[PDB]
């Protein structure tokens, strides 16, 4: 029996951070969505974050481009004293965070999740839940560089209380794990379970149209019985595709990135199966900067060789590099595409994890999966964004020269 | 509890069919020819002979030819026709052909027993296995079909085990499976009769004495429907050899394709995933030697490139792919379906695998095949001889990289 449907007028908006200087031949910016959500917050706010560097002092900079971030943090400091219950879960850092301390003295609650001891990973998840009604899910960290100097993609769902509570369940898992003497139970309490998963997705009304949406979580130790693992959701979306698969992730690596080294061909085998068996067109867009793993190159070539007229398989790989000028090269750890999403002709997947084994086995993450039988919607907007990025002059084949790219790219 | 050890003085001999015209440097340990081994086994046969074969073209009349190079094959056929009238019990199981086979009829009236196994009806495959069992004592296992071209015009590799009764009976078990399937109203049972089961497998290999030195040897069979409870599947044995390798993996097969060749198309990354895991995790050096002629699947090329791209200094993986092509001149180009390398084997620093199947999904899921796996803690032996053969072929001027031109190869090669 399918679970109860939801009747809230949910509205999904694609949100993106376009770095300063990037020009294209438009979705709202991440800063606008965050500021609007903070202004409209009245009862509660839950945040799952990786790190907190929102001010020029955090990054030891004097960039005007930090203004948006500096505003956002200030707005966060306004939430607690006016009645909003603020709960913040962060990955355990190397040192105390000034933003978190200031929020703590503004009235917020901050807990550090020590995922390294628990599942040998980090709290890589980045999402917001507002008043149990709205939620943002994307790749934007709590970083000012994530608002003006780094390309980011996410989705903001407004007026969807049911899905917001579904995400609040995962946030509650994180919050419980944030306690000092806490460990992962063998079975989570039944208050953590969900009836909405891959087999029975939640029936929502998206922009006045029925849709099937659900949330997947990783790692498997942080998954109640009824919660679909993130890898299972990703592989289902990959396997159900019949026409095309468009993937945009910062890092794609069919191994365990940090481990004795282990091979992990799950997503790679799924993509190869889609390309060969059903003739699915696979386009893979990988971000490259001066901090990319060089070992990423060879594996990517191992996919690009599958483009062959005899096999009829069509796998193409492009590298997205954000150009940097003399001034922007001084901004530390910026000018990248941090996007993490996949779109087919029939499904949409938006995640907060890079595509490697750890992010699906040890490292926490959440992903939103949407299916809709319309002529468009969120899926069409995702496809349009991917096509714009893919056809932009910032995407290059694996044989391109490094000099004429505009930025340092280890893979080239 | 390990099973009982064997005390027969087993002796393994590498056997090869080197096509006429193929030249090698001075030493290049020359192994006995396949024709010589077959003739010796037929001359020494006294009680029984069991043969698993794909097809039977041993004379010039079968292939509509007049080549003197067929002489060897025809001689073998004659010796086969001599086995039954002098008391040797001959049983022949062959893949079901489209039309009657002259060799099989002539053997049938010479006193032999011939049964056709219809694997297409049973598991949607063919009887691809090629082995000989002589007097329940000796056995040949290799890639040489019952073809005269397999003796002089096609490169073949195999192993002949002499004076090893235990392994010969173990192979006779698989042969009994084949022979039972040759009956008219017969189908694969859910469980095979206990007379078909074997106690020697990957977990507990048979303890044999190979060239006066203890060794662990066993036989794997495919497809799984043709496998008793105690029989190790061929894919499991192959993947165990791949995963247990710590230094290098040398593979020489006519066809390598990580999909189901004839099927709705299916992807099949088992062997490919094993090779990638060996290359990346344990830094295993992988050499892949693929035969190419005018009948090779072109779709083989891209996948092979997909392996050669794993060669990277950052990953420390070492994967190399080469194509072995047998040169043909004006006269030899007229012999139909010849001038190829038919070897099917793998060798690591610690194990040897010799099979009668190409490396693709069907041969491990639907198509019958047998393979011999040998391990020995010596300095040389069968593993060293196999490695030497692979190195000689790999460094021979008949091996080329995947970007070589087809004109300067000496034969038609679709992959180039
Ligand atoms: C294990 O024992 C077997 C049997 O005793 C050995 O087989 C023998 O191997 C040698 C060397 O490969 C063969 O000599 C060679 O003969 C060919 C012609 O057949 C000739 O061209 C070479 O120059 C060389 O003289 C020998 O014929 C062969 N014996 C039989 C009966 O076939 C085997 O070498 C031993 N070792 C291993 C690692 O198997
Ligand atoms: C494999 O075994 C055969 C015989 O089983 C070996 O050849 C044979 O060697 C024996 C000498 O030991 C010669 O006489 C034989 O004596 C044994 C007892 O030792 C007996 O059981 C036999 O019936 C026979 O009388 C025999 O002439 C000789 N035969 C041949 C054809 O060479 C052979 O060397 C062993 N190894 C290989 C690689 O074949
Ligand atoms: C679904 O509804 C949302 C909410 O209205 C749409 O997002 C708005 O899009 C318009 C442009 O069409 C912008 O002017 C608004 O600013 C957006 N809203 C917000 C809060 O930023 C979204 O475009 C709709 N999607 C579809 C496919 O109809
Ligand atoms: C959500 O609901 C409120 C009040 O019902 C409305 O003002 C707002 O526009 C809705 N959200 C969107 C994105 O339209
Ligand atoms: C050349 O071959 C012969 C015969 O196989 C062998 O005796 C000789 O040792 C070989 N030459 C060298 C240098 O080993």
């Amino acid at each position: 029996q399918r679970p109860a449907p939801c009747y809230d007028p949910c509205e999904a908006v694609l949100v993106e951070s376009i770095p300063e200087g990037l020009e294209f031949p438009s979705n709202p910016s991440t800063s606008q969505a965050w500021l609007g959500l903070l202004a409209g917050a009245h009862s509660s706010l839950d945040i799952a974050s990786f790190y907190w560097t929102l001010t020029n002092n955090d990054t030891h900079t004097q960039e005007p481009s930090a203004q948006q971030g500096e505003e956002v943090l200030q707005q966060l400091q306004a939430l607690a004293p006016r009645g909003v219950k603020v709960r913040i879960a962060v990955s355990k850092p190397n040192g105390p965070l000034a933003d978190l301390q200031s929020l703590l003295q503004s009235g917020a609650q901050v807990r550090m999740v020590d995922m390294q001891k628990l599942t040998h990973g980090v709290l890589h998840t980045k999402f917001w839940v507002v008043d149990q009604t709205h939620f943002y899910l994307g790749s934007a960290n709590m970083d000012w560089r994530s608002l003006t100097q780094v390309k980011e993609l996410g989705v903001v769902m407004y007026n969807c209380s049911c899905l917001a509570r579904d995400l609040t369940k995962i946030f509650e898992a994180y919050w419980f794990l944030g306690q000092a003497g806490s460990s992962i139970p063998s079975t989570w309490p039944r208050s953590f379970d969900t009836r909405y998963n891959q087999e029975t997705p939640m029936e929502i009304c998206l922009n006045g149209t029925p849709a099937l949406a659900y949330l997947a979580s990783a790692p498997p130790p942080l998954c109640p019985s009824g919660r679909t693992p993130d890898l299972k959701a990703l592989l289902n979306v990959v396997d159900s595709a019949r026409s095309f698969i468009y993937i945009a992730v910062m890092n794609y690596l069919p191994t365990m990135e940090f481990s004795p080294r282990r091979f992990w061909p799950a997503i790679d085998d799924g993509l190869r199966r889609a390309a060969y068996e059903r003739g699915v067109k696979v386009r893979l867009l990988i971000s490259c900067w001066g901090h990319s793993d060089p070992s990423m190159r060879s594996f990517l070539l191992s996919l690009a060789a599958l483009h062959d007229n005899h096999t009829h398989s069509d796998i193409q790989v492009k590298l997205f590099v954000v150009p940097t000028d003399e001034s922007q090269a001084r901004i530390p750890y910026a000018r990248v595409n941090h996007n993490k999403y996949m779109v087919t002709e029939r499904a949409s997947y938006i995640g907060t994890s890079n595509w490697s084994g750890s992010y699906f086995t040890e490292t926490a993450g959440t992903s939103l999966l949407v299916t809709q039988n319309g002529h468009g919607g969120l899926r069409s907007q995702l496809e349009a964004v991917f096509l714009r990025d893919w056809e932009s002059p910032y995407s290059h084949d694996l044989d391109t020269s490094a000099n004429s790219v505009g930025n340092a790219c280890r893979l080239l």
